[PDB]
């Protein structure tokens, strides 16, 4: 197997990343102004991800329910969604953001919860708790349990970043009764040769023509569908 | 004069900013992954600014010419534009980004140029130089000089953050022959009680009904117009 | 359980509400002019409810039939619908407004609410036609089927659910279904609210959440509403 | 039963109607010019009905077939359709207008109504083609199936139901179905009216209220109409 | 059989083709500049084919997956797709281009056969792609599609097919490939045919009617052009 | 001056160009089939120019008149226009293509280019009409006014500027203006290019950059084009 | 001068025309059915002209006034307009068709052409109103101003120019201008044709080519037409 046939960073993309890291860590900007200048260090590749999450969020502003991410890494998308919920939905305390991951750095979920709490403390409904929830464990156990604990659930946006067949299949099967027509289901690596399990699960549970799978033009991921279309 | 009648941060907005600063500077994320997770620390207020710059940029993707910012602070908008030019215009080496400021930390323009060079080194046209330019000095001298040196100039997007009457007036007068119908002219504080000089200049040079001034809904700034409309 | 995870008023929202109450009841406006100035006392949160009911009504102006609310509280929505019917439908005497509740509020509250609705109706263009507002007291599991049996002409243009609980919500969904047309609106006051999961459980039991497209009016957590047949 | 809960004329609507009757029948307008000034005497309520029939007709200008009215009263809609066919379709001799009624009106009323329709048709571009207006006298349960058997070329573009009762509405809905296309309009004069529930009972029996989207013309309680196949 | 009832070149079309060939190979343009002036030699008929492929590509820019061509001739469409992928998708390394064919100077046989030359062509486009460091973004598969297409899909379970272009002529291969690709299409994928309604090659139509039916989805032309005939899956 | 601030080819773009040149000229494709496979050798950068010329042409299909190019290099755009005219306009013998250049390329290059254009034209539906392609050799400051004086029927649908310099660009803009209609396209190959500022200086002198809306095809630095009168 | 640079028929177009002439004049179709089968003999080129006139007429169906043709040849367009007026406007007796020509055609040709137009009009819905088709014989420089003086009610909805020459085109453009409204169509048969530059010279003299947007119907070299006021 030729590893070069998998997506990987060019030398220039690596150079850009390393330079921006160094300029962030050794910045003459006053430390208390760094979080007012983060776009200085946000290169094309990561800007694109932010714009894509914005695009998905904007498609469910007229859909009830919660946002769920299955596979969260360090929380990039969860921070994005917390900020965007401020931009678009000051008066919606029911738009819960739920992140599922095994999380295996230690004690990282506690840090990430501190980050999400910091966004939430200036929300208009910051007095309502449990608007951001991190669920630690294997999704084959935690997603059914979360849903059993939350029979009020409607899912407006479901973001899949699980990579593997068995967990992707189990979660697709579990979330289906909580979707409405217009709910968005999005995949981080549906058609990526490195991680074929997501496609295999999609074909097993639903079929690739169950609904129209779409790209945001110019961007290889995410692939996303509108339920019922 | 009651200073509370000017826009200022709420205690919660300050708390969010301070918390996110601390979580950025004391982060368990591996240092070389911070620039892959900047949305964790990008609160609503600053996300909104990014989305607004994206919106303005998207309105000039079918307009020739350069992007100019008059008054640049630490360069937040210049970094944003450098990344967005990657997202939208890999094959446009003529979309120069020009920032004008007195810049008065010392040697800061050199740092900011290092930042912009770091984005540019993975651009498709990264071999073409002078696609990002910082012009140091008073805009009443530097903007006419830049234009005299660049008679090829068309201005697609002009962003005003000068605050004061005399420099805003001088730059509006200087850039006018380089605009086309469809060029965007945007103001950071047109209708803000703290900085009335921008409005006074706009009314002197053009008139507030010269073209339709618009907001992005929900956002008090920028105010922007499409030339010729 | 943490009660802070349920929606509740901020201290600032409570303060606004208490202040506006005091200014309404201690007003230098002449008594006979208060009802010409009620927006002085209509705060954001309640203004939003009004605009939402107007948006739902405007979606059924080309749909025949009646408006039903299942769970009416003090009658806020029924008064809204009575005024909007005047705004949009002076010539439609068949747009009946039917409110169902146990009314368990002061005793004799239904008679007061009926007097309020009659006061709107006496200046309607069709104010001489009776029974254009109906309050039905009792358990919706009996009263909604009984109302429909008594009214076989029924078509339902707008059905608004504020019943909270599984059994009543399930029984009413099942009963109203033969009286909906494609384009009828079915709306829910607390479909996705952790405090009252029975509404969702009943919707998933009877129809399923993807039976039709559930929507929000952007920026507002409720109502959630669907257009039948879409 | 409270008869004021059925739609009925206000005193003012009665006054307008009686005054306009007097002014029509005692007019200083020369006799031969009265039929050039009928809008003087066409009040809101009746103008609304005319505008509604025009709206329904305009929706079937690109649909083949005939117009049928089941229950015709004195013929108001048939005259309306005869004139509108002149406005919109001078070159379409296949747009037959067929009215079905028992005519149980003065005696010999159908012959009068036929004289009226012939008077419109004698200035039609295709006035030399006969049987473009047909009055079919009898119980629709017998006459509509017989008409369709005699006319196997039939396509129905617009079907207007004003039969009031369950058994005839059901029988005619069942008989006309094979002659509709997608886009044909089916319209009801009293689908949701408390006075005449049989029309609704029949619609629910034969098709279901959500078989197709039932619509109003906004602001008007009737007709309720659907586009076949939507 | 009257062979004039099959589509063939007019004398004037032949004349144009022969003249432009002469002017291409005997040109005062410096040889190193010819690839900057190819439109001088690209006549209407061939320009039309290029515009048609651009129209099909533009319809799948918001559809995930790969581009496949079944029956590739000298590779005209594969080169077009490689250039167009540059135009529209610099940042999409997952848009693989896969050409299937049996592949069965001027006088010396090419070592490795025509596929070795055509791979050289596609490599030449890819070395200036923004994602030119990711390999296997263009793939040629030699052999009988009845075997090679199922094998390729078995080997590539991540596949989604955004654009499937059929130029196989015959019933049995067209039927087999239609059957194999179906689980990999989404609603909005484009399936296109080079000779669906062509008297010379009825097997393509026979296979379409057998597997799907001509009214499975709406078959369309680009107006004014007899081919391709194409459908949007699920419409 | 830093020559790196002017647009120039990356090493990878040079490599692609050289490789495709070698594969074109050492091809196992039969000689008489090369012109059926030129897209094998048409790289991104040149494909983009073709799609841009097609987009401009498609915007003048409902505009009368001719196509003019001022500065033609080896004739790339003229060949493109000749093929596109076949694609879109088999029945329009009045869509003349006029190329103006000094032709200072090998000597006798205009005769070769004319032979190329004639080869396209001999299979056009109107190939029997002559002078549908015209090459005008000389200084545009004399030749464009002379062409227009000789051709008072002229309407200009598309004017494409690739003259680089101030004086020729200014003279041609001034000359063509009476032959444009609202909707004519005026396009520039290097309006905002630091290497050739005279084009911009001339546009600002004659018309001004806001005389009409200058546009890009998104993602492409050139051409910049305006629709006259907008 | 190279006469092959003017538009002219190909050998194949001549062959089609001559063959269809023979088949029209030696047809086994019964004589009285020939005028029911004329499309058998209506080739592409002439069909295109008919479709163009239909397109221009359809653009003025919501514009008051008359149709004028300046230069009428044997009357092809006048017959086309007479038929299209039947298709689209049975109830508009004010849509006069006026043809201006010197008729310098066989002798007495205008009387023949009038018989043809009367033959269309005798089956028009308003066939009893005379002077709905008018042929005005003479030099347009005299006849058009005289016609307008005799007809101060004139509004011009569509003006079709086929005069070829500068002086008559200029004079008629100047005379008709006060009778156009915004939306009136002005159309030219040879505005950009090298054979007849005088039409363009006149347009540039009186109005300028950018006075309004000149358009083609795509794929057709003529007519070129503008919507007044755009």
């Amino acid at each position: 197997q030729d590893l070069r046939a998998f997506v990987h960073d060019s030398p220039e993309e690596t150079e850009t990343t390393q330079r921006l890291t160094k300029l962030l860590t050794n910045s003459p900007i006053p430390t208390e102004e760094l979080v007012n200048n983060l776009p200085l260090f946000l290169r094309r590749h990561q800007m694109t991800d932010l714009l894509s999450m914005d695009a998905l969020y904007r498609q469910v502003l007229d859909v009830p329910g919660v946002i769920m991410e299955f596979g969260v890494r360090f929380g990039r998308h969860l921070g994005t969604f917390a900020a965007l919920r401020g931009v678009y939905e000051p008066y919606n305390p029911l738009r819960r953001i739920v992140g599922f991951d095994t999380f295996t750095p230690g004690g990282y979920p506690a840090y990430l919860k501190e980050v999400l709490d910091a966004h939430e403390c200036s929300d208009f409904f910051g007095h309502v708790t449990q608007r951001s929830v991190l669920v630690e464990g294997d999704v084959r156990e935690t997603v059914p349990r979360y849903l059993a604990e939350n029979p009020q659930t409607v899912i407006a946006l479901a973001y899949f970043d699980l990579d593997l067949y068995e967990p992707t299949k189990a979660v697709l099967e579990a979330i289906r009764p909580y979707l409405t027509k217009g709910s968005i289901v999005a995949f981080d690596e549906l058609d990526n040769p490195k991680w074929p399990g997501e496609n295999i699960a999609m074909r097993k549970v639903l079929g690739l023509d169950h609904a129209p799978l779409r790209l945001l033009p110019g961007r290889p991921a995410p692939a996303y569908l509108r339920w019922g279309d």
